[PDB]
Order: C-alpha cells, then structure tokens, then sequence
C-alpha cells in the first residue's frame, strides 16, 4: 500500500513577584518526537536520535556508519561522495526508522545529509489556560501533525512505519512526579491526489466543564467533557477525500459527539486500543 497524506490530532493529559499564575502550556515537537524515540530504542530498535544519559556526537556516529557501509558494500566512498550516493543514503534509511519518519540532519567531517521527516508536528498547548504552583498543576495538550505522502516518497517510509508510529502515539509517553495518559488519537488518511484537509483540529475541541468546575480551574480528567461535535462537523465536509481512518480514546475520558465522530467516519474507521 502507498503511503497517503495524513492529518493527526493528539491529545494527552499531564498531571502534578507573582502568585495566582496561570498560562498556555507549549510543549515542543521535538519533545514528543524524542518520547517517540525513546519508546522504539527501549524496544531494542536501531535510532539515529539517541544518548548513551549523554548525548552522541553526530559527526562522530556518522563516520563509524560510513565505514560500516564501506566495509560491507566493498566501497571506499568519501564523506563527500557519501553525501551523492542513493545507495548509501537508502542504506541509512534502511537502518533507522526515526529518520524515514522524522528525518534528520546528518553531518560528516566537510558533508552533510538533509532528510526531510515526511511526519510533522506543530507545537503542543494546552487546550484550557494552566495554573502553576514552578509546576503545571494540569494540562490537556493537544498536538497537530501530518504525514507528506511527497516527503515519504525520499525517506523510504514504510507502511508499517506508520502503524508503528501509530501504537507509539498510543504507548510511548506512559512508558518515557508527571503522569503523562495519551487520551484521543485520530490520524485521518487522504485519497491519492485529494489536494484539500482537514487540517488543524485543536480549535475545534471544546472542553465543557462539570458542575463545580470551570474552564480556569480544570485539574483532572473527570472535571470536563470533550465535545467532538464540531470536529465531526469539520471531518465530515472532506469525506469525499477520506480514505481511512484510525482512532484511539481513553475509556476514562467523557465525551459528547464521539458518536458523531464514529458515525461521520462509517466504514473508513479502524480502531485503535
């Protein structure tokens, strides 16, 4: 199966002069991806973004890959014919699924090799303002993220890379003071050569607070419901580009319009638990 352009909207939870502090929590894509990552080294997976806790020199990882292919490969390419060789650079690619999803910059002594990641995630925030007493107290954060159907094409990405990817999103960050629970996961695939999106989901969630609480003074996941009524809405006018999806929930979550959602995507939906 080719790969196909998809939408993601991820959303976990966290939990436990100025006073009376509250904000939008920001949580980097880089932190994520390097949760991802941990997740698939802990399963004894070969990844180019790994420590020791120290951090490895690129450079120096790079060179001992070079002289691994080299010697195997019966070649003596330089760092700079090592940059221009497709054989090379799929041989990489073979060896580390972080990069066929991620990407990487790799560099050489006087080299360099760019993969562009055909996965991509915004930013996180928190969906509700946070308060901090310096620690979040909690915080729903949501993430936006696409896989460039283009971008997979020179990165080797596999089928099954993506359906990895799909149980890390699931898995990983309860595995890597802060307990960290994946709550929604939707990653909605588009029909070869759809050229419009969902996009962006975040905005769409709305958190409805419980008697006794209020969208300021949200500390846990029983103090609102989730109200996917208006993503059903958004998803439903690009259905006739849809062409699969995969969604995961957490049974503790309360949710209102999540049959709308379910309903909306029909026979495209595959489950994810």
């Amino acid at each position: 199966m080719p790969i196909l352009d998809s939408d993601i909207l991820y959303l976990y939870d966290a939990k436990l002069r100025m006073d009376s502090v509250t904000g939008r929590n920001l949580v980097s894509d880089v932190r994520l991806k390097r949760y991802l990552r941990d997740y698939w080294l802990d399963d004894g997976q070969d990844i180019w973004v790994r420590k020791n806790g120290t951090t490895t020199d690129a450079k120096s990882r790079m060179s001992v890959l070079l002289e691994e292919y080299n010697r195997t490969s019966g070649q003596k390419l330089s760092t700079k014919e090592a940059r221009n060789s497709g054989e090379f650079r799929s041989w990489l690619l073979d060896r580390l699924m972080d990069v066929r999803l991620f990407g990487a910059t790799m560099p050489m002594e006087n080299s360099s090799i760019t993969f562009t990641g055909p996965v991509q995630f915004s930013w996180g925030y928190s969906l509700h303002r946070v308060e901090i007493n310096w620690r979040v107290l909690y915080s729903l954060i949501g993430f936006h993220g696409i896989v460039s159907r283009n971008r997979a094409r020179h990165t080797g990405l596999r089928e099954s890379d993506l359906e990895a990817l799909d149980r890390a999103m699931l898995e990983a960050i309860p595995t890597e003071k802060i307990g960290q629970i994946p709550r929604f996961y939707l990653r909605l695939e588009y029909s070869e050569g759809y050229p419009y999106r969902v996009g962006d989901l975040r905005e769409d969630v709305v958190l409805e607070p419980v008697q006794g609480k209020t969208l300021d003074t949200l500390r846990d996941v029983r103090d609102y419901v989730i109200n996917l009524e208006k993503v059903a809405d958004r998803i439903a006018v690009r259905l006739d580009g849809l062409a699969g999806a995969r969604l995961y929930v957490h049974p503790d979550v309360t949710f209102r319009g999540l049959d709308s959602l379910t309903g909306v995507l029909g026979d495209k939906l595959q489950t994810l638990s």
